[PDB]
């Protein structure tokens, strides 16, 4: 109630306005761009903006589903507790800048860098989501759901964070169809 | 009950901060170029950027009203329900953006590009307004008059629209006059 | 009760990110310039940022108290009183532009327009809040004080506003002690 | 009650704003730097950007939550407090400043200014919960426990900030440990 309902009322907060501050990375391209390939061929280059700003808008709203689905099960707080979901709050935050990275470098050469450091920030998210879990253990089904599920995530996104080193393309994509996927599996 | 209040409360959230934000496109006069002309040509030259800023924060006003409307109504939600709800706090936190081309170039010779993309994102929204409701559909003549005015809308976006390519001065016109007409018939 | 406590809890949230957004116009000297003068004189030469942001900060702090004010007194709402506040939200979140000015401008010659923009948001915030309650009519002794306030409000803001043309520092400095004086008045 | 809930409830709006808009602060690195030295070298060279933003951030949740249990233990609001609290927020608002300053220049040689400006803020709003909480003087055993902590801390920032002025290094340093600390004292 007022334990767990001021700290997910509080951690709801951090994550929307998170949300919203994505779209602030995507930059009106400059006049001066736009005078020599013309309006069109400048919003056009800047289709991974619009990409990163996708995905990465997609996957914080999944953390705000498997965030509130943690909240509404159990009432006991502990002081490791609180501390845990403020990293993860802490992490949530932190994503518009990997985004902004990526956005920026994506066609560039050393693009591997920026996806590594992307699925760097979701894949430690997700190690979080699972700790922050953990504590807890320490309706059965779907108890059962999650903690197979946040066991199930970190591996995914560690195999992101490994094939960022392989190539961008390949990486990036698995974290555009691992939003998708967790999306689905996530019990909105 | 509590489960819709609390998507809704999240997606009214992203709002307010939509709609704050707004404020930082408006750009402050360069020291350089309010140097050489005074502060007072320079504020003014800012005009497009105060029209912009007005019609983009009063239509997302009346956007978060008939948000809360559709929402009063029924309380279950469904996984393509809560979607429909997150693609379209997608493209309201996206709003900025083409808002912000909007201001930037409107007096500059591709303006109409940015003016439709700007009646674009619109039209997006009112049409995922639609689809979100039409999940809703499938007090009765209460939901009819709703359903008829959201088919109403995304037609009338489509003409705010194409009128785009026509010229810029017709297509925004018909945005401010369009999200004027739409604050009265959503009835506050 | 629901009504006003759901349209006064959005321009709650409105106002909370408008007053946080203050600190984003107050910009850190550059590197180039604090190289040749030191960091101290930089840091210092920033005064009227600190200054437009604080008066400012205390501004939109008494409008949220004399907004919370009039809401939880009266509960019956119409449209027209739903747009007269949805205007004001809109002025509320454009205050931080006119601070930016302000705080850019203050020390530099064409200042008295950057001063008269400024009291100018500042008393056009005054009269909506004095039609959103006009339309109100339109505790009985604090129905009579708030509307001898309220009377008083927008005139003295003229005289801040007409004050602006004669010298920069007057006006703000009329700003300053008005907010400080509206502060003690508003009565929390 | 609900005057110390809304009063609550908007403080913690302008703390989860605060906390967030720290990441903008992080500047994705400029495509010249990058082009000659390297992607990993600039987004390395970044770290007290991770280092002021990570101490803020930790921080921040700690007055949070001391902010909380000030609320929670008496619910009676007067004017003067009201604007304690006020104060309060203001300050709070006003990290992300401090913060950016001490990230870009604590390589540099006048860190120290910086730095001290950082611990000041920090120091200024232990003061100010100081007075904040000395409020409720002019259950039992639990208040005796904050007297003492509140009255504790400003101090050790007193040490903070005087150590900033023999090294940037021990000044931060003392404020990174004192940030952990303050955590765990605060009993959350």
């Amino acid at each position: 109630q007022s334990e767990t309902g001021r700290i997910e009322a509080f951690s709801d907060g951090v994550f929307a306005i998170a949300i919203t501050l994505l779209v602030l990375e995507i930059k009106v391209p400059q006049h001066k761009i736009v005078e020599t390939v013309g309006l069109v061929s400048s919003l056009l280059s800047l289709w991974p903006s619009y990409l990163a700003f996708l995905t990465s808008f997609a996957s914080i709203l999944v953390m705000w589903v498997n965030h509130h689905r943690i909240f509404s099960l159990v009432a006991r707080t502990d002081h490791a507790f609180f501390y845990w979901n403020g990293l993860l709050l802490m992490l949530v935050t932190f994503v518009p800048f990997p985004t902004a990275l990526l956005a920026e470098y994506l066609i560039h050469p050393q693009a591997r860098v920026a996806a590594s450091v992307y699925a760097g920030i979701f894949l430690a998210i997700a190690i979080v989501f699972n700790r922050l879990w953990k504590h807890a253990a320490t309706d059965r089904h779907e108890v059962d759901a999650i903690t197979k599920q946040y066991r199930f995530g970190p591996g995914l996104y560690l195999v992101a964070f490994a094939l960022s080193f392989i190539s961008v393309w390949l990486s990036v994509g698995v974290c555009f169809v691992l939003a998708i996927y967790f999306a689905l599996r996530s019990n909105a």
